[PDB]
């Protein structure tokens, strides 16, 4: 996951939609 789409919850792709 690029900038942006970082990591969340327990270390997962987080979404974000630009």
């Amino acid at each position: 996951c690029p900038e942006g789409y970082i990591l969340d919850d327990g270390f997962i792709c987080t979404d974000i939609d630009e």
